[PDB]
């Protein structure tokens, strides 16, 4: 099962970063979102969930397709909370109806990060919308309550290794747990992308507790939260040295992040030899909007 990556007609850079800034002023406008948090969290989650159904030995599921646009997707139990992250995306497609899905889907993902002052991530176009039996089940995506054995063969599925799923963990800085969506709550929150992950980890005094859904999380007392799957990355040895280096070092980080985050968003897609180079879109802030 291949998919190759087919430009929108006739775009180019410049058209992405029309969509970009378009995202990019939306998240900025609507700042009210989850308690003052923005929109931006939820966008980096979405980006993640389309992204994390593919399965490395078929080929099936991932970002290229769209999918998340069909309701047995869209009603993933994994997926509750997501669809505030599509409602935000939906002008923004309407004003950019020939962006495809699984582009705009990947595109705020990259946005969100970008925008929330986190590293740049190179992006690339061409994901095409495929039909709804294309779909993958419910099921694809992570458990929270499991530990690290189970965290690590998880991410094989997706050819991720220690470094890359430590990496990508570190987005778990962003946002916060919403009870009535995962079962799991507080923490209080954030929207801006940093190693705090990393420090809060080994820092704060954790306590193991059991939440009002009967889940267990790590509670610190300054008011922080772990899922247990977070909080498996201090207690095997190999997770807690990549751990280490990443609090230690943000530009690391950010860089490993910034690989592992492109990579999860195109796994699955076949690119051409003469496809465009990734592109690398200026935030706001640099075009002094
Ligand atoms: C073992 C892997 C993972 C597990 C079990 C997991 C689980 C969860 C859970 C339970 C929530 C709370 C959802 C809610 O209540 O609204 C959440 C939130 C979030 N996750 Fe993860 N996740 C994993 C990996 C990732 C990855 C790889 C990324 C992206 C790089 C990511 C990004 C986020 C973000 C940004 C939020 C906050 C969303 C918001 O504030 O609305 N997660 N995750
Ligand atoms: C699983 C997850 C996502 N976001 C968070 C979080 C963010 C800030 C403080 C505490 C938790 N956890």
């Amino acid at each position: 099962l291949v998919h190759v990556a087919s430009v929108e007609k006739g775009r180019s850079y410049e058209d992405f970063q029309k969509v970009y800034n378009a995202i990019a002023l939306k998240l900025r406008e609507d700042d009210e979102y989850d308690n003052y948090i923005g929109y931006g969290p939820v966008l980096v989650r979405l980006a993640w969930h389309i992204s994390g159904t593919w399965d490395k030995h078929d080929n099936t599921g991932g970002s290229y397709g769209g999918t998340y646009r069909f309701k047995k997707e869209f009603n993933d139990p994994s997926n509750a909370g997501l669809q505030n992250g599509f409602k935000f995306l939906e002008p923004i497609h309407k004003e950019f109806p020939w962006i495809s899905s699984g582009d705009l889907f990947s595109l705020g993902g990259v946005t969100a990060v970008q925008e929330m002052q986190g590293p740049k991530i190179p992006w690339r176009c061409g994901r095409v919308d495929t039909p709804e039996d294309t779909t993958p089940d419910n099921g694809r995506l992570p458990d929270a309550d499991k530990d690290a054995g189970y965290v690590r063969t998880f991410f094989q599925r997706l050819n991720m290794n220690d470094r890359e799923v430590v990496a990508l963990m570190g987005a778990h800085a962003l946002g916060k747990t919403h009870l009535k969506n995962s079962g799991y709550e507080g923490g209080g929150a954030n929207n801006v992308f940093t190693n705090e992950f990393y420090l809060n980890l080994l820092n704060e005094d954790w306590k193991l507790e059991k939440n009002d859904a009967n889940n267990e999380q790590w509670d610190s007392k300054s008011g922080y939260m772990m899922l247990p799957t977070d909080y498996s990355l201090i207690q095997d040895p190999k997770y807690l040295s990549i751990v280490k280096e990443y609090a230690n070092d943000q530009d690391k980080f950010f860089k490993d992040f910034s690989k592992a985050f492109e990579k999860l968003l195109e796994n699955g897609i076949t690119f051409p030899k003469d496809a465009p180079s990734p592109f690398i879109f200026k935030t706001l802030e640099e075009q002094g909007l």
